[PDB]
């Protein structure tokens, strides 16, 4: 229940909703609302993660150099994963526009499948980051 974990949980819950591609999700995917709201949740997660690492550094027991660089890489992966999710949802909005009003059912099937894989990567990187934070502490 760290602050950054709760922020990530809000990003994660929002994204689990987007994954359903329900009527209201689809509406908000063609405006900028889903990507704006996800970006705000991503920014909060990253801000809290940075502050948490900064506070952990106050209670630390060449090895330090390596672990700090490894932790930085794991944080950067989490942020890139969230950016990749947002970018795929921006791509969807453009794909829909290019259809000129034709059915988007196939685009939605493909988006759902790809989102599942992006979410798997985000979750595995979150778990790796949490493990490194626990061992850093
Ligand atoms: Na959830
Ligand atoms: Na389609």
């Amino acid at each position: 229940g760290q602050r950054w974990e709760l922020a990530l949980g809000r990003f994660w819950d929002y994204l689990r909703w987007v994954q359903t591609l329900s009527e209201q999700v689809q509406e908000e995917l063609l405006s900028s609302q889903v990507t704006q709201e996800l970006r705000a949740l991503m920014d909060e997660t990253m801000k809290e993660l940075k502050a948490y690492k900064s506070e952990l550094e106050e209670q630390l027991t060449e090895t330090r150099a390596r672990l700090s660089k490894e932790l930085q890489a794991a944080q950067a992966r989490l942020g890139a994963d969230m950016e990749d999710v947002i970018g795929r949802l921006v791509q969807y909005r453009g794909e829909v526009q290019a259809m000129l009003g034709q059915s988007t059912e196939e685009l939605r099937v493909r988006l759902a499948s790809h989102l599942r894989k992006l979410r798997k990567r985000l979750l595995r990187d979150a778990d790796d980051l949490q493990k490194r934070l626990a061992v850093y502490q």
